């Protein structure tokens, strides 16, 4: 796995943090503006949140 969050798309980031943290209590979640492609890492400590320009879930978000 549940290293992904589609049930929370079309919502802004806090709403998502909220959800994600519900799912994986320890998810230290930082946000990122969609398009800002990132890493092939395992930062399990996080649910990478590619959001839009008005912090809504533009892409489905996921962990590491």
């Amino acid at each position: 796995l549940k290293t992904e969050w589609p049930e929370l798309v079309g919502k802004s980031v806090e709403e998502a943090k909220k959800v994600i943290l519900q799912d994986k209590p320890e998810a230290q979640i930082i946000v990122l503006p969609v398009g800002t492609i990132v890493t092939m890492e395992y930062r399990i400590d996080r649910v990478r949140l590619f959001v839009d320009k008005l912090d809504n879930i533009a892409q489905v978000p996921r962990v590491g």
